[PDB]
């Protein structure tokens, strides 16, 4: 928000306004990075981003501590080197390369289509990077009519998304990614679980309106009473939430789940790519921004 608005106070005392990305700006498949770039907490053009810039942006403007993004930072730079063909050092070339498929970006996302979702031919690919309202609706439908949801609900959400993607993706494309997705499940609980409820750290409940605002708008739901978590969320909360999602009992089992979908997931570890492997072509679409309505500087 505008610095003088005081909208983030006393949780964030140095805010910057929302600015929609222009056609030439680089955006990510990540709603968090996109919100940060939209505010200029990382570069608005989404290019040339250092680890510390990311660490500070997450800590000071989203209440996400450094520990939470340690592996994500490692993996971002691994993917940068893979996509560009050379070491990116401490300047992430852009946000868009993070949408390299079957890498950090993965199938059965909550709010993005898959790289080969619904394509008529095998060489074809689509926008697996920008927010897709329809896909996100498929996630929200699982918790229709509710204001909050828990770990068991999130487990049902990710299962529905796995089922849908496995059915709709070009044959042979779909590749399950429980470890990465469920870190991201933990991230959702970390950012938009309802810290105003008395037992948030034991049984955190996601506020659906906060989640929808963050994902659809790629900006922060201050207008709905959100603020950065204080103290900042740490990695233990995230991986604990990730484990709890996967441990939750399934009351409705969708068809066409990949083998082993139900049950615990592997711990996320650093990505690695063969020096011989050429990266998949990145989707080239202009960055998404909200238009129904468009956002002002304080939204
Ligand atoms: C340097 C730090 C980060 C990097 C490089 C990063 C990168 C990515 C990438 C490549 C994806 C796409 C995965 C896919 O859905 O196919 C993603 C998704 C996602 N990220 Fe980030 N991320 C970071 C930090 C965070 C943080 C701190 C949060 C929230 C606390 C967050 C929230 C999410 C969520 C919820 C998704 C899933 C979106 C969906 O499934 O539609 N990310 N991130
Ligand atoms: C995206 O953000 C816009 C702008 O903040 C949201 O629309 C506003 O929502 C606030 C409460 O958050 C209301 O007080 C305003 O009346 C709304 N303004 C306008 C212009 O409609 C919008 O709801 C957000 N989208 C989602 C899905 O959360
Ligand atoms: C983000 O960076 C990536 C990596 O450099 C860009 O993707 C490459 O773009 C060049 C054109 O300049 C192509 O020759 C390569 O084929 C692309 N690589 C892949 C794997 O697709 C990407 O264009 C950049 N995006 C933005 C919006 O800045
Ligand atoms: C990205 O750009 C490529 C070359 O410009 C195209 O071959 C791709 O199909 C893809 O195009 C899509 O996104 C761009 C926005 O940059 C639009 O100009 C196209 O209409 C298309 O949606
Ligand atoms: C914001 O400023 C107020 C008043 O000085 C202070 O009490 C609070 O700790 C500040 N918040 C942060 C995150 O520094
Ligand atoms: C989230 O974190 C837990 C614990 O590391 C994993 O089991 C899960 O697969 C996901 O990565
Ligand atoms: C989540 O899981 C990680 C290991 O993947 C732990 O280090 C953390 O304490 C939490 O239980
Ligand atoms: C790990 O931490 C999460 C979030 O605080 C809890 O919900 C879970 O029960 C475990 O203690
Ligand atoms: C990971 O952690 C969660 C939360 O403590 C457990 O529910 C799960 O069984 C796994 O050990
Ligand atoms: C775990 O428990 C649930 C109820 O919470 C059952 O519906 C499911 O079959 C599983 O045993
Ligand atoms: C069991 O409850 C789950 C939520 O955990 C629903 O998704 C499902 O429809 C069934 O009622
Ligand atoms: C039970 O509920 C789940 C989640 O909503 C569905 O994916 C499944 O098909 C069944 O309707
Ligand atoms: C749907 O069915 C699966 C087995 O196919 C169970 O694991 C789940 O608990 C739900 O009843
Ligand atoms: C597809 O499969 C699921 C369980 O695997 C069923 O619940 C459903 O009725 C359909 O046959
Ligand atoms: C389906 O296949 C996979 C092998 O990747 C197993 O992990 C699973 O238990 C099931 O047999
Ligand atoms: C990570 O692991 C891969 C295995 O494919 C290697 O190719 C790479 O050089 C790195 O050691
Ligand atoms: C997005 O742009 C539209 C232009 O009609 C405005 O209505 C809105 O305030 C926002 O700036
Ligand atoms: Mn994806």
């Amino acid at each position: 928000q505008e610095p003088g608005s005081g909208i983030g106070y006393p949780y964030d005392n140095n805010t910057l306004p929302y600015v929609a990305p222009g056609p030439t700006d680089s955006r990510a498949p990540c709603p968090a990075l996109n919100a940060l770039a939209n505010h200029g907490y990382i570069p608005h053009d989404g290019r040339a981003i250092s680890r510390e810039t990311l660490q500070n942006a997450f800590l000071n403007h989203m209440g996400i501590a450094n520990s939470v993004i340690e592996l994500a930072l490692t993996n971002a730079f691994v993917v940068c080197e893979y996509v560009t063909g050379s070491d990116c050092g401490d300047s992430l070339v852009n946000l868009t390369l993070l949408a390299e498929p079957h890498a950090f970006e993965h199938d059965h996302s909550f709010s993005r289509k898959d790289y080969k979702q619904g394509v008529a031919n095998s060489n074809d690919f689509i926008d697996n990077r920008n927010f897709d309202a329809e896909t996100f609706q498929t996630s929200l439908d699982v918790v229709a009519g509710k204001t909050h949801f828990d770990y068991a609900d999130m487990n049902e959400i990710r299962l529905q998304r796995e089922s849908l993607s496995n059915e709709l993706d070009f044959p042979g494309w779909f590749t399950e990614s429980k470890p990465i997705q469920n870190v991201e499940s933990g991230f959702i609980f970390a950012l938009v679980s309802d810290f105003n409820l008395p037992d948030n750290d034991e049984n955190p409940l996601v506020r659906i309106d906060w989640w929808k605002y963050w994902f659809t708008n790629e900006s922060f739901p201050y207008h709905l009473g959100w603020h950065p978590p204080s103290p900042a969320r740490e990695i233990e909360f995230v991986t604990s939430a990730s484990s709890a999602v996967l441990a939750a009992s399934v009351t409705s089992t969708p068809s066409s789940l990949p083998s082993g979908a139900i049950g615990p997931g592997a711990e996320a570890v650093p990505l690695s790519f063969a020096s011989t492997m050429t990266p998949f072509l990145l989707a080239t679409n202009a960055p998404y921004y909200a238009q129904d309505p468009t956002l002002g500087p304080n939204d």
